């Protein structure tokens, strides 16, 4: 709950401020990059100035070793491509007095580090692990919530996505007397990276499972969809499509039809990574029917086109046919509905896309059935519970400087 928050990151009026009523003081020096669709999202760089720093009031710099508390934020990692990332730790987040007591957040290749240490020199150390030998990752280049909590008469942990990752008692500790600043700035990093940044805050109190999820469910609004990398869907922007199903296939145009036969490819460099390639197939785009901005929210009714060259073919669902599967056709597009509409939602993360007429009767949720994508009412009785495996559920990849590819 808010009620034991000692320390809130907002960004408004053009600047970060502590909401949490403690008033510590938040300044920005060198260049910070700021998210246009989220203002609360902001990056730093490794090698220029650039710096997000909190001066934090008096009153809580913790200089006790009896008091609970806990931290958490989201990170956003690019892909790491130098053979220099390997074994190359740097600080994210830095809450430590004069290179001893305190904590931080640190990260490697592979690696999500926080380190917790008192004045005598005594520390215990946890990390999440992930990898980039991967055909589909959920940590690298996305969002990624981290939850970490600590009882002093108990066990320091850490969460990744809502999830225990790893625990360690720190019954070892004394004396831990923080930083009076916490910095958020690259600092260590041999390269020329970035970290993006989102909704960092800390509490007084050991977090508890329940309290943890929930966190992980609100902060951004859960309302309007999601990207690949977990940021805003918007209208009127080019993505590429990703099935989740069949995350190897790449969604082509055939004639006036859509295959997901092809295989996406691999990208690869030796010992550093090896991936599906994500920029491939067709490129689509989102677009209104008939507010203030160009967020897709759940429920929202829309047309889907597939970008070429300049020219925008809608994606219709051939309800010519009797079989409950009925072929998605291209047809060159502008305010024309065809007789039908989009109604973009969500499970999870996990978009879902569903055609209908003008009255309102369900068509089908897109998805695919032999080789060719489809708009099937065979999904509605037929999903999955709790697994993105499901062919009617869909990610939208937008081309990104945090993930290069051929
Ligand atoms: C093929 C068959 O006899 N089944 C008919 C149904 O076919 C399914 O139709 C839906 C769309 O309406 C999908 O195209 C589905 O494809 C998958 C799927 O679940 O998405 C592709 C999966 O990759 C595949 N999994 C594996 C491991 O191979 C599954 C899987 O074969 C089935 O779930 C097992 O039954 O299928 C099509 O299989 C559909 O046409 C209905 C209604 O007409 O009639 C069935 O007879």
């Amino acid at each position: 709950i808010k009620d034991n928050s000692i320390l809130d990151m907002r960004y408004e009026n053009n600047k970060f401020i502590d909401i949490s009523g403690y008033g510590s003081n938040i300044s920005i020096n060198g260049d910070v990059y700021i998210y246009s669709t989220n203002r609360n999202q902001f990056g730093i760089y490794s090698s220029k100035p650039s710096e997000v720093n909190i001066a934090q009031n008096n009153d809580i710099i913790y200089n006790g070793r009896y008091q609970n508390f806990s931290i958490s934020f989201w990170v956003r990692i690019p892909k790491y491509f130098n053979k220099v990332n390997l074994n190359n730790e740097y600080t994210i987040i830095d809450c430590i007095r004069n290179n001893n007591s305190g904590w931080k957040i640190s990260l490697n290749y592979n690696k999500i580090i926080w380190t917790l240490q008192d004045t005598a020199g005594n520390n215990q150390k946890l990390v999440f692990n992930y990898t980039q030998m991967i055909s589909i990752s959920d940590y690298i280049n996305k969002w990624i919530f981290v939850t970490i909590t600590n009882n002093r008469l108990g066990n320091s942990r850490i969460y990744i996505n809502g999830n225990l990752i790893d625990e360690k008692s720190i019954s070892n500790l004394g004396d831990i007397h923080v930083s009076d600043n916490i910095l958020f700035k690259i600092v260590g990093c041999n390269d020329t990276r970035y970290v993006g940044i989102r909704y960092f805050k800390v509490f007084d109190t050991e977090l508890g499972k329940t309290e943890i999820e929930t966190l992980y469910s609100d902060e951004p609004d859960p309302s309007i969809l999601k990207d690949f990398w977990g940021n805003y869907l918007l209208y009127n922007k080019r993505y590429y499509l990703l099935n989740l199903l069949r995350t190897d296939k790449s969604i082509t145009q055939n004639s006036n039809f859509l295959n997901i036969n092809q295989q996406r490819g691999v990208y690869q460099k030796p010992n550093i990574f090896s991936n599906t390639r994500l920029y491939t197939g067709v490129e689509v785009i989102i677009r209104k029917n008939g507010n203030t901005d160009n967020f897709v929210r759940k429920n929202d009714l829309a047309y889907i086109n597939v970008v070429d060259r300049d020219v925008e073919y809608r994606l219709y669902a051939d309800i010519s046919i009797a079989k409950p599967e009925k072929i998605i056709k291209l047809i060159r597009t502008s305010n024309n509905s065809l007789g039908q509409i989009i109604v973009m939602d969500s499970i999870g993360n996990n978009c879902t896309m569903n055609f209908q007429n003008n009255n309102g009767g369900n068509i089908g949720l897109l998805g695919f059935h032999s080789n060719n994508l489809v708009a099937s009412s065979w999904y509605y009785n037929n999903i999955r519970k709790n697994t993105s495996s499901n062919g009617c559920f869909w990610s939208f990849i937008s081309k990104e400087h945090g993930w290069q590819e051929n």
